[PDB]
């Protein structure tokens, strides 16, 4: 039915659906395989993720992938974002097929890798060791902030920059995902809470929350609060606070503390980021510099 993009387009015949990864405000996504994505080698298989519409599908959840196939065939090829690979429109379904982030989203990949306790029992030369080191925290912070660096080029904003927004892949790095899409920002529940518990009001910028505008310099923002969620080791920002005391709070200018184990050279980048005039907090290339400094330091 759509227009055929020979650049694009890729044999949906090449494709064979696995286990569904997850699903959004519109489109879900599913896990696949893929043979002769490189067209070079066109027996080869890979392990791609299928957008596709779900069985729920309005004209404007159509529109809105439809939408964002285009954004995604605009934005080019970076290292820190999740990449096009290719879409099927012709002859059955509407597909986006993206590059596959093998270690879920970077909360769930912090989370599930946070310190053992003090209530496990010494086993060899490293029981206090952690999967997780300052390094790497920093590492994760700054692949971000370059790949938003590089969306910012592209004139793109992501309006809901988050841990949970941001993919891992087999070699640990960060890859932005979601980043162009449409989110309904005239009609937001600020209320609306996920089903994994995530409150996304929490994330906006205040001239986004109460004024309705969005610039890169409130993905900035966004971009401290995703700081603070990657050295808590995946945790939720506001702690313990309701969406109508954020509210107050936000309004009296108050700000999250400094978390444990964070260095101030860190929580002094969150604090950047949260100033209250967007042309006071530092731009995404500074961040890149700043984080790039700290990385540099710890690299020896
Ligand atoms: C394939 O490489 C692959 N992917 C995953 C994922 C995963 O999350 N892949 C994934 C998800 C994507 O977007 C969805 C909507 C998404 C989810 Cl599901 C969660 N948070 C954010 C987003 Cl955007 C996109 C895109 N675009 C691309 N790729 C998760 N797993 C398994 C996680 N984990 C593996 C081992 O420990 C137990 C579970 C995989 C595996 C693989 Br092979």
């Amino acid at each position: 039915d759509l227009p055929l993009d020979p650049l694009w387009e890729f044999p949906r015949d090449r494709l064979v659906l696995g286990k569904p990864l997850g699903e959004g405000a519109f489109g879900q996504v599913v896990r696949a395989e893929a043979f002769g994505m490189d067209p070079a080698r066109p027996d080869q298989a890979s392990t791609v993720a299928v957008k596709m519409l779900k069985d729920n599908a309005s004209d404007k959840d159509l529109a809105d992938l439809v939408s964002e196939m285009e954004v995604m065939k605009l934005i080019g090829r970076h290292k820190n974002i999740i990449n096009l690979l290719g879409v099927c429109t012709q002859e059955g379904p509407l597909y986006v097929i993206l590059e596959c982030a093998a270690k879920g989203n970077l909360r769930e990949f912090l989370r599930a890798r946070r310190p053992p306790g003090p209530d496990l029992s010494p086993d060899g030369p490293r029981s206090s060791e952690g999967p997780l080191s300052f390094p790497v925290l920093v590492s994760c912070a700054y692949q971000v902030a370059r790949g938003m660096q590089y969306l910012e080029s592209r004139k793109c904003i992501h309006r809901d920059l988050a841990a949970r927004n941001v993919l891992v892949t087999e070699d640990n790095v960060m890859k932005i995902a979601d980043f162009g899409l449409a989110r309904g920002v005239h009609h937001i529940d600020y209320y609306k809470k996920t089903s994994n518990g995530r409150l996304p009001v929490k994330w906006m910028a205040p001239e986004a929350l109460f004024d309705e505008v969005y610039t890169h310099q409130s993905d900035v923002w966004s971009f401290g609060i995703l700081l603070w969620e990657i050295f808590t080791l995946g945790g939720s920002p506001y702690p313990g606070i309701p969406v109508e005391e954020l509210f107050s709070l936000l309004r009296e200018g108050h700000r999250m503390d400094r978390p444990p184990h964070c260095p101030p050279e860190l929580y002094g980048l969150m604090r950047e980021c949260w100033h209250a005039a967007p042309s006071q907090r530092p731009t995404f290339k500074q961040l890149v510099e700043a984080l790039d400094k700290v990385l540099l330091a710890v690299s020896e």
